[PDB]
């Protein structure tokens, strides 16, 4: 199998740090500098062995060809109205980036409004955020290059798609909100910093501020509206109330679903937006989340988790703000999570719930909160929606494991609300009726029942002979719901595989309690839950250890890397994408400081004690038993991944190759592929997406010796 030799990698044996009395050696600390000749040489040498390994077996070509054929289907976003026009995103099939279209009426001819594809040869410049002025006549849009979180905001006049001179730099993790007078827009920007700000730097991002840009002026003239100099990690995002009277500021610190909520009655400004606004600190702590839904005068409707982990809707009257006075409009459900809420047609509320990891959609009355209509959906997820307060209709997109998705439309002006299919596309080549999706609940180590979806060809024998692909994330209140994936379906159909997704703790599937069950001191619950999912698939006969592959990205990369260290005997292959591997230093780079709410921080003695036990980089160790080696492992990262700096994967693979790779019993490959002109993943062009999945499945195919099934 292995016809390559791992590259020489210098070990700085003097790199020792004391963590509250615990000495930790970091021999590859030098890989933290992306710009050094040493790090660049390291990346080149790794890619040098990884690429030929992935490209050698013709199965990569077969997969790539089938992926290009099957992924080539029309992809539409929900239509949405702004002013007197309708807009929608659309990709004919294989365009690198989806294009934004505009039409003057639902029946009118559409025309290209904004095509990101012409901004680069390889589709590496992508739209990242946008906002139309209240009247829909002006448009602001963010552009990111090479996958970086950094954004440059540009502007256009909608009538005639005219490019305007306005350009905003140093924008990142930014809100985009126009004042209803159409004069300008609020946005966030970071102070100037030494070195690069292109996605290849590792510099921590602090002191984000809120600015107001007046259309037709230079950015140097922008008004500073809010800043938190004594709290470097605070981030304040603005949004205008539906009536345009109030600017609502949501201040966050970390990744927990909580925020301070301050407001500014624009009518009360002495002379417009001229400097720091007269903020009224309605909710001035980080004890709960308050997500604006709508307001009627001074009565504000918010979605909250304040003493309601499954979320609920409350009305806070700015004129009688005390908590004891808040009205509960839609009480918290016993088990179902209220995911999001939208106000449409003035007095209707669209509520989307997650019931056992499946979405439900319903219409409620704004005044009473009473249920009015249930919008029927098959088992799956609602991944798109449109319908603001002044709109008289809604569009929503549904997807599932076996269906590319349906876009529905409902005219809310009709006495009898009847949702209708507005757009639907089927993928020729994947007959959804040949497969079935089942949801089971398995007990974890502590007995907690964890949901898991399994997708497989109908009528298979549970004899343990099938290759399996198990996916998990487990963290940040993120719910892993059903979604359509051509790449995974090719694994099922053409590689005879079984797909599994485990809804492990740390996610938001069962509200904030589920989230808390997989963070801080309890992070190990995530790893235990996932390992138990693998054991369930094995015990029930869906697969066997040597045929099992586990995959996860970012926090999911951490998930699979830890599982490889803790239970190498349980998996045959592990693909960790853009994963956090150095749990002792993650907080030091870019936006990593925000993740301490889920993981803790090594600066704390108590936290260090939890972290050191599972940190991937610090737990690589040769399996005790002679008959056990590490599973085949592939780490995937990119040079502009400024979300999770690539040094995580670089130090981790150096460690894996040295400690485990050098052992005689280790025959399974331990590799890394670092892509160029790409980042964490958002905005990645179709061409790159195709290459990435082709790499993943070719790796699985080679390592597990799986034959292609025509
Ligand atoms: C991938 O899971 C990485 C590593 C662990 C957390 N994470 C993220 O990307 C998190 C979770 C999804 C969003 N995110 C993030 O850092 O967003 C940036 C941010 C914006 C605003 C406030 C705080 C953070």
């Amino acid at each position: 199998m292995l016809s390559f030799q791992y590259p020489d990698v210098y070990r700085d044996e003097t790199a020792i740090q004391d963590y509250h009395g615990h000495k930790v050696c970091d021999p590859y600390a030098w890989l933290e500098d992306p710009d050094s000749e040493q790090t660049k040489a390291f990346v080149e040498a790794q890619n040098k062995i990884t690429v030929p390994f992935l490209e050698q077996c013709p199965i990569r070509g077969l997969y790539k060809e089938r992926m290009t054929e099957l992924y080539d289907y029309p992809k539409y976003s929900c239509h949405f109205k702004k002013g007197k026009r309708y807009f929608y995103f659309y990709n004919t099939g294989l365009q690198n980036q989806r294009v934004l279209y505009v039409q003057d009426s639902l029946e009118g001819e559409a025309r290209v409004f904004l095509d990101p594809n012409i901004l680069s040869d390889d589709g590496t410049v992508a739209l990242r955020g946008y906002a139309f002025s209240e009247d829909g006549e002006y448009f602001a849009y963010g552009l990111s290059a090479s996958g970086s979180d950094w954004v440059t905001i540009k502007f256009m006049k909608v009538d005639g798609a005219k490019e305007l001179p306005d350009v905003l730099e140093r924008v990142k993790f930014s809100c985009m909100a126009w004042t209803h007078d159409g004069k300008g827009m609020f946005y966030n920007a970071y102070p100037q910093q030494d070195g690069k700000s292109d996605g290849t730097e590792t510099s921590t991002n602090l002191h984000q501020k809120l600015y107001y840009h007046v259309l037709g002026t230079d950015q140097s003239e922008d008004i500073l509206c809010a800043e938190f100099p004594d709290e470097p990690k605070w981030m304040g995002g603005a949004e205008l109330s539906d009536d345009g009277r109030y600017v609502l500021l949501s201040i966050r610190e970390g990744c927990d679903p909580v925020n301070r909520l301050w407001y500014c009655d624009l009518q009360q400004e002495s002379n417009g937006i001229t400097g720091i606004l007269k903020w009224v600190k309605l909710i001035d702590n980080f004890e709960g989340e308050y997500d604006y839904v709508t307001n009627e005068g001074t009565v504000f409707t918010f979605k909250t988790n304040r003493h309601s982990p499954n979320y609920r809707l409350i009305n806070i009257d700015f004129t009688d703000p005390e908590e004891s006075k808040w009205k509960v409009l839609v009480p918290e459900h016993e088990k179902d999570v209220l995911e999001w809420v939208a106000c449409v047609r003035s007095n209707f509320l669209v509520l989307c719930y997650l019931h056992d990891v499946k979405n439900t959609l319903q219409l409620h009355d704004l005044a009473t909160g009473a249920l009015l209509k249930i919008f029927p959906l098959e088992v799956g997820s609602v991944v798109g929606y449109s319908g603001q307060k002044k709109d008289t209709e809604i569009f929503y997109q549904f997807t599932s494991f076996l269906s590319p998705g349906i876009i529905y439309h409902c005219d809310l002006t009709k006495e009898e609300l009847e949702p209708r299919v507005f757009r639907e596309v089927t993928v020729k080549g994947i007959d959804a009726s040949d497969y079935q999706t089942v949801q089971i609940f398995y007990p974890s180590k502590d007995g907690t029942k964890i949901p898991m979806f399994i997708v497989h060809k109908k009528g298979i024998k549970l004899d343990g002979s099938h290759p399996a692909f198990l996916y998990g994330f487990g963290g940040f209140n993120i719910s892993i719901t059903p979604n359509y994936s051509v790449s995974r379906l090719i694994f099922v159909r053409h590689m005879g595989g079984v797909l599994a997704v485990a809804n492990i703790r740390g996610g938001g599937e069962y509200g904030e309690t589920w989230h808390k069950g997989g963070i801080l001191a309890n992070k190990q619950n995530c790893f235990d839950d996932f390992q138990c999912a693998a054991e369930y698939l094995i015990k029930e006969g869906y697969t066997s250890p040597k045929r099992l592959t586990i995959n996860g990205g970012s926090n999911g990369g951490l998930l699979v890397a830890t599982c490889a260290n803790q239970r190498p005997d349980l998996f045959g292959c592990v693909i960790a994408q853009v994963g956090v591997m150095d749990m002792l230093k993650f907080h030091k780079y870019t936006i990593g400081h925000a993740w301490t709410t889920d993981y803790g921080c090594s600066d704390s003695k108590q936290h260090f004690e939890w972290l050191i036990k599972y940190s991937p980089l610090h737990n690589v160790k040769l399996p005790e038993a002679d008959d056990i080696q590490y599973p085949s492992m592939l780490l995937l990262t990119a040079d502009h991944d400024d979300r999770v700096v690539p040094l995580h994967s670089l130090k981790f693979i150096a460690t894996l190759q040295y400690i485990v790779g050098r052992s005689r019993k280790q025959n399974n490959p331990l590799l890394i592929h670092v892509d160029t002109k790409a980042g964490h993943g958002a905005g990645k062009p179709t061409a790159k997406v195709i290459e990435e999945v082709s790499d993943m499945f070719a790796f699985i195919a080679r390592c597990l010796n799986i034959d292609w099934i025509p």
